[PDB]
């Protein structure tokens, strides 16, 4: 396990760490959360929307894992989600983020109430999956995008979102603004 330089760096310490068939997520936090953000090296994949936050794709680790770069601008976030039965591991490149645990709900239709909730700083890494929880990310900043790193493994092309209000959730496509730096149709 070395310091990864660079984002190419990084994707082939990944493309090593996922080349079994189980994962070892302290290795993959250590390595993720080494990778110090260098803003020359991503610049290609950061594309923004006006309206809310962008998917670009960035590696799909030979199958393994989806790699990809989420560009937030102020005032986005999502919804409370789930990561369908994978690992999700979530890098700041730049800015900060707001993250908000939430417990599964009950069958009964009540309000979600928050388990917990903290910031995310530029390079620290998160890290969760379904058996810990459900969870909101926002860039609640007024003045500065952020931008995050973001692996799932197994890659996954659906997910679902969650009414705070009655925890009833529906089920969401992902949609990819761009991929390998090409805006997508
Ligand atoms: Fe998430």
């Amino acid at each position: 396990l070395l310091k990864p330089r660079t984002l190419a760096d990084l994707i082939r310490i990944l493309h090593e760490l996922f080349a079994g068939d189980e994962v070892n997520v302290e290795e993959v936090q250590a390595v993720l959360e080494a990778y110090e953000s260098n803003p020359a090296d991503w610049a290609l994949y950061a594309k923004f929307d006006q309206y809310r936050y962008t998917r670009n794709l960035v590696d799909q680790g030979n199958g393994k894992f989806n790699l990809m770069i989420l560009c937030w601008g102020e005032g986005h976030g999502s919804s409370i989600h789930d990561h369908t039965d994978s690992h999700c591991f979530l890098k700041l490149l730049q800015g900060n983020l707001k993250e908000t645990l939430f417990d599964w709900p009950d069958k009964k239709s009540n309000e979600m109430i928050k388990k917990s909730e903290r910031t995310l700083r530029e390079n620290q890494c998160a890290y969760i999956n379904d058996s810990i929880g459900l969870h909101r990310v926002e860039n609640v900043s007024h003045t500065e995008p952020a931008v995050s790193l973001h692996l799932y493994s197994p890659p996954f092309d659906t997910c679902h979102a969650f009414d705070q209000r009655t925890g009833h959730k529906n089920k969401v496509t992902m949609t990819f603004h761009s991929k390998f730096g090409i805006r997508t149709p």
